[PDB]
């Protein structure tokens, strides 16, 4: 029998591994997207089958834009390859570029959570060995990523929460709980050769429970079969309001518990648009980013700066107030994009209730 050695984590890491690790909490959400978890267990998910989803899309995506099959002929094999529970009723037609993009979306979501099923599995050498971590270090140890929680002594602290709260839903106010610092190893180097790159700025990252493991161990990624309003890129807001819509909130005990990431954004030259755009793959030549600009902004009056590896960070600390320049865009609020991965470095971790 082998030893289990002591757990080596402070209580809220421990909570944050056991919550981002959580099978309940992976099934939960394969439920909350309609997927048949009886049909598709978590442990026979596959990279193969995701594969086949995306290639079921495409073809359905090619009837959208000739004689080949119907749009529900090419829906229903789809649904055989990632079967869906609609109460065992027949499953819908994607037959809109809307119900499309949601179909990538929700694979993008089941391919981060077989990715964390896959970053689970016990190599040889733990077979091999005589002792074993506990459990929530050895899953803490797979992320390769250096979490520290933060006091509210620390220097970000009051700036991270002015943050939170001046830009968060002013009535359906975001409690926080805890801070971690967000210290990824092999992320460090790409986002360093930006040096030269200025307009760096911290912010707003809200996604579901499902991807927090895989974004901790991969980082911010522009994934083939991605898109949104502004393209193919990763997308920030500055405001805390529009990334907590993204935050599912898995239900426990008496509250809801759910994660926001905090990144830091090498915007450079930026290029404002005030319409939606799904075709962008980059920037205009000679720009570094694109931000589709809202109706409101948190006061630039008011904002900070934080000094990250001796580079001066833009954190907004006012609330929302407009902007007659884009009174009239078709985005109420901001939505920052880059379309290089180095350009994004995770610097904090948020939990909130
Ligand atoms: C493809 C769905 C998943 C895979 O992780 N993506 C997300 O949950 C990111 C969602 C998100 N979208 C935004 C769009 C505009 C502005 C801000 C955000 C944001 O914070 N998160």
């Amino acid at each position: 029998m082998k030893r289990v050695q002591p757990c080596s984590l402070d209580p809220a890491t421990q909570k944050l591994i056991t919550n981002i690790f959580s099978k309940e909490m992976f099934k939960n959400t394969m439920a909350l997207m309609d997927l048949d978890v009886k049909k598709m267990p978590l442990g026979k998910l596959s990279k193969q089958q995701i594969a086949r989803g995306f290639e079921a899309l495409e073809a359905l995506e090619e009837a959208l834009k000739d004689g080949g099959q119907s749009l529900e002929e090419l829906s229903s094999h789809f649904y055989t390859v990632i079967p869906h529970n609609f109460g065992h009723s027949q499953p819908p037609p994607i037959n809109s570029p809307e119900l499309l993009q949601a179909k990538k979306d929700m694979l993008l979501v089941l391919a981060d959570i077989e990715l964390a099923q896959a970053l689970q599995a016990v190599s040889e050498q733990e077979k091999t060995v005589e002792e074993v971590p506990h459990p929530l270090d050895r899953d803490y140890q797979l992320l390769k990523c250096q979490l520290q929680l933060l006091d509210s002594g620390a220097p970000e602290y009051k700036v991270i929460q002015t943050y939170l709260e001046q830009t968060g839903s002013n009535h359906r106010c975001p409690t926080l709980q805890h801070i971690w610092k967000v210290n990824q190893e092999g992320e460090e180097d790409r986002f360093q050769a930006h040096s030269k790159l200025g307009n760096r700025k911290l912010l707003w990252h809200g996604t579901n429970m499902a991807v927090v493991a895989a974004i901790l161990t991969s980082g911010l990624r522009i994934m083939p079969h991605s898109g949104g309003r502004v393209g193919k890129g990763i997308y920030f807001a500055s405001e805390n309001s529009k990334s907590a819509g993204y935050v599912i909130g898995m239900k426990c005990g008496a509250h809801h518990v759910g994660y926001m990431f905090l990144g830091e954004v090498a915007l450079g030259r930026e290029h404002h648009i005030n319409t939606d755009n799904p075709s962008l793959k980059s920037p205009p030549p000679g720009f570094d980013s694109v931000i589709a600009r809202g109706h409101t902004e948190p006061d630039p009056t008011q904002d900070t700066e934080l000094e990250l590896d001796g580079q001066q960070v833009v954190v907004p600390q006012g609330q929302p107030v407009p902007c007659p320049e884009f009174s009239s865009s078709t985005f109420s609020q901001s939505e920052y994009l880059i379309y290089q991965e180095s350009q994004c470095r995770l610097r904090y971790l948020l939990e909130v209730h």
